[PDB]
């Protein structure tokens, strides 16, 4: 589980959005595992705005944040999880790692800050979905 809390806004994963969530949506995307809501108090967390690769997640199956590089975002094949069918997902960057289901939410962080959220796991990487791209979370 977790968020990140920028502005008057929570992002989530999507497969863990709440009935609140939904019902105070901004925007939702499946084949990026998102959805953003909107927040009453404001957030203490920075978006990155870069193209960096390299940056730091935090596991919560290990009780660790572990540095990493991680690939550019992309569209990426996915294996079954608890939470999804095999599928191709979108705005997906990839690092070696540990990741279970239960990870997902934790940040990765870059000198800039927050670079995206735990979505993907299994076979010895960790997909994280990106928020970059996402301007308006700056904003509004
Ligand atoms: C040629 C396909 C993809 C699309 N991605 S993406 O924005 O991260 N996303 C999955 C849409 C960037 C790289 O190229
Ligand atoms: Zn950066």
């Amino acid at each position: 589980s977790g968020a990140i809390y920028v502005g008057n806004y929570r992002v989530v994963n999507r497969h863990l959005a709440t009935h609140n969530d939904w019902a105070n949506l901004v925007w939702e995307d499946s084949s990026r595992d998102l959805l953003v809501s909107s927040t009453t108090a404001q957030g203490c967390d920075t978006i990155a705005r870069c193209d960096c690769q390299t940056g730091v997640y935090y596991c919560s199956s290990r009780r660790k944040h572990y540095p990493v590089s991680f690939s550019k975002p992309s569209l990426i094949f996915v294996e079954a999880s608890e939470y999804y069918p095999a599928r191709y997902q979108s705005h997906l960057m990839l690092a070696v790692g540990h990741s279970e289901p239960g990870d997902c939410g934790g940040i990765l962080r870059c000198q800039h800050g927050v670079v995206g959220i735990v979505s993907t796991g299994g076979n010895g990487l960790v997909g994280f979905a990106d928020v970059r791209d996402l301007l308006w979370l700056d904003e509004e």
